């Protein structure tokens, strides 16, 4: 069964990539752009953007392995490993153009290596709502004169003993209900349908695990990032990120005006981390016409 | 019923300070020093040195308000309130003479306004294995590139929902072993039975709430001691901090000299968070010393 309703003109199916098997939703016409969810999410945190862009584009939204329904990796699970099967993955659907690339929060972590060492693969960037993993984020505050800080759960998710997934297990619809409004602006847009939806998906045992073995390979991640960053990003990219609660600010642009040579930016006032789904409309239209800049 | 075995000569008693009753553990002669435990620990932390303090001091450990065998607070859980209590109740012991402080972790913060406040009332002072609650907390880092964030969980414990409580419930000795072991340099000497003990201590609903309690009171805290360190602490103080993993290193000493004219500070090589437990010998030698310099039994 489906773990999240499909949109009208589009299929949910599976591709084997490296020995795994991995879910995605896809559908439209035209050169390719592959959308890839974050934390607590799955390809589904795309619905409303996906129809928008199958007007112009073939859309394909992947699940990152281990949660929804695509398979844990057989590698492992640090931004290089992850970006093999996402990258092979594309190639599967556009062996012969470049396609376009769009990622939220983690999303970013397991796309950037295959984006810096395939640039000609690499239409169009955007990025939104993460930082991209280096030495920047051990200067986050583990506490703020607010409360709690915006990323002290890099070390809550990366703890051993299988910390989160012990303490999560049996409170995953209120745990991802805490996380998700602790970094929203607004949380209205948070039904309790689409949070059961949600919480369902990733408390299935493996993609609990999963979901925090991401965080448990940041350090690696960083040190692989250490070496791929000699190599500047070439294509035209954006970023978003929130100017509200849970948002970003500045940082998003400001990072990667560090990584690419033709990069703009927004900060949207109002939202938090979820622009998918706190900002939907005007996320969708500024990546639409970031993306409709080329040929479509 | 007593929830951690007392030391031979020693008694267990209740004082009620406040509208809170207060539970301690009292032995010895001669000057009165009072010992406060801090977050995942009661009194039993200093079963230890009490023995040897208590052959020249009057020595009583308190279980902080809400942990161990005694009440929550009335007032609230912000370092000036709790102050007050602890305060209070060595005054009840001592209240013609000035009295000496020892307090490791969140007893730092339950004292510091207490100390300043009424510094003719304290001897001399060792602080070990927490900062100060000040504007120095929030450069922190929530992750570190090796070993891990020091201070993580104070967002942990201090978000809202009561996200710690819920999550912690039913899983409290699991927990409390993960804490106290990824804060060590020492790991073996948190024996299974000795987590037991203090995990069935802080495991009582009413306590898994207090300890977090203190958390949410922290930034209260830091704009309370943004007031009270315009003046600076006159009596001997001796710092302490573990050197391995989980210790807070040269900070400690560092931020005390922000606070007081006259401070030493030592770092313990091979000793992280629980210096009580992972290097008992040494830092029950330094407090010793450090103490009997005053007069003494």
């Amino acid at each position: 069964a489906e773990e999240f309703p499909v949109p009208n003109g589009f299929e949910s199916a599976y591709r084997e990539v490296d020995g795994v098997k991995l879910h995605y939703v896809k559908g439209g016409q035209g050169p390719l752009v592959m959308l890839v969810h974050g934390f607590g999410q799955t390809w589904y945190e795309w619905h409303q953007l996906m129809p928008e862009l199958a007007k112009r584009f073939t859309v394909i939204a992947p699940d990152l392995p281990g949660l929804g329904q695509s398979e844990p990796p057989k590698t492992g699970y640090s931004g290089e490993q992850v970006a093999v099967y996402l990258h092979k993955l594309a190639r599967q659907f556009s062996p012969d153009r470049p396609f376009d690339l769009v990622a939220h929060d983690i999303g970013i972590w397991n796309t950037y290596p295959m984006v810096v060492k395939n640039q000609a693969d690499i239409a169009r960037l955007v990025y939104m709502q993460a930082p991209i993993p280096d030495a920047r984020i051990y200067r986050f505050p583990a506490f703020t004169a607010q409360g709690e800080s915006l990323v002290w759960h890099f070390s809550f998710f990366a703890a051993d003993d299988r910390l989160a997934e012990t303490l999560i297990a049996g409170k995953e619809r209120f745990f991802l209900e805490h996380f998700i409004k602790s970094h929203a602006s607004n949380t209205e847009v948070f039904s309790e349908r689409l949070l059961d939806l949600y919480a369902r998906s990733y408390a299935k045992p493996h993609s609990l695990n999963a979901s925090f073995e991401y965080y448990r390979a940041l350090n690696e991640s960083v040190r692989q990032n250490a070496e791929l960053a000699k190599t500047r990003l070439q294509m035209p990219t954006m970023t978003l990120a929130g100017g509200g609660h849970g948002g970003m600010g500045t940082f998003q642009l400001e990072q990667m005006k560090a990584y690419a040579e033709d990069v703009e930016g927004h900060v949207l006032p109002g939202c938090g981390h979820w622009l998918p789904e706190e900002c939907a409309a005007p996320m969708n239209r500024l990546v639409i016409d970031f993306l409709s800049r080329g040929r479509h």
